[PDB]
């Protein structure tokens, strides 16, 4: 019931990014950071440092440590 | 130059595991540790948690933040 899309998702909103927005900063594309947000897929380690880096994050809090 | 198979390789050498040792914990294969350490397959971001935990280490460490 708690998951890394839903932490992503979360650490986005605080950061200020609409999704689209998040996505074309980071030049993916928007279906796939909405898949990453709703667990329908597993971002490969350095799509996940990138978004750990665009919104200011831990990767450790990403994933639930 | 670096990489995370490097961390991944020297933070189980600093817990003391072997490649097949700390394999064997986590229940993936010798084959598929050796490839995550050697950089040849990224591991996916639930195998990275739990060398981090093997490991005593941050997945921001293994990531290079």
């Amino acid at each position: 019931a708690m998951s890394l899309g839903k932490r992503l998702k979360e650490a986005r909103q605080k950061a200020g990014y609409t999704q689209k927005e998040a996505a074309e900063k980071l030049n993916i594309g928007n279906n796939n950071l909405s898949n990453y947000e709703r667990d329908y897929r597993d971002p490969d380690t350095d799509t996940l440092l990138k978004l750990s880096n665009l919104y200011n994050v831990s990767t450790d809090y990403l994933l639930g440590k």
